[PDB]
């Protein structure tokens, strides 16, 4: 037993809610969140750039660090850092943004990193300002990843879209 509430259960080990990921966090706490990163780790806008506001910067602070010290990640790659405020752990993810070009294909090793974690707090990757087609996202996300996974969908209408036409 776990501390998610309201969330529909899509497979043995995958779950949905329309939820913002920001307000989800704070209520939860969960162990790990993910933040829908991109390589240089700049948590501009979506879900990163909400993350970020609601650690007061500081998610924005400790991802300069990394970077100075480790280079950009790889599309489809991760890093473990601070949760701060909202959970013990931010795993940030890169999935691959279809408004830069990067190779769709991407996205299940994305999802893949998901794996190396018990229990996850997610969004949709390439879903939101990423650009993918959210029902193929939740598709891959349900194919790839094999541990127990939360997912926060931002837009009610959206969220209904997944639900109804989830095979
Ligand atoms: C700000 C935000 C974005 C852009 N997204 C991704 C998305 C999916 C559909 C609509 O936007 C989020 N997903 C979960 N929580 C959030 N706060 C967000």
């Amino acid at each position: 037993v776990n501390s998610f509430s309201g969330y529909l259960k899509l497979t043995d080990n995958v779950y949905i809610k329309n939820a913002d990921i920001v307000e989800e966090a704070k209520k939860v706490k969960p162990t790990v969140v993910v933040n829908a990163a991109n390589v240089y780790l700049k948590h501009g806008g979506g879900v990163a750039g909400a993350l970020n506001k609601a650690t007061n910067n500081a998610m924005q602070v400790e991802s300069d660090d990394y970077i100075a010290t480790n280079g950009p990640l790889k599309v489809g790659g991760s890093c473990v850092l601070s949760g701060h405020n909202l959970a013990k752990h931010c795993l940030h993810v890169v999935g691959p943004n279809v408004n830069k070009g990067e190779d769709i294909q991407l996205l299940k090793s994305a999802y893949e990193n998901f794996n190396q974690h018990e229990v996850l707090l997610a969004p949709l990757l390439s879903a939101g300002i990423f650009g993918a087609d959210p029902i193929h996202s939740l598709r891959v996300c349900v194919d790839t990843v094999r541990t127990n996974v939360y997912l926060a969908v931002f837009d009610k209408n959206l969220y209904d879209k997944l639900v109804s036409s989830f095979l």
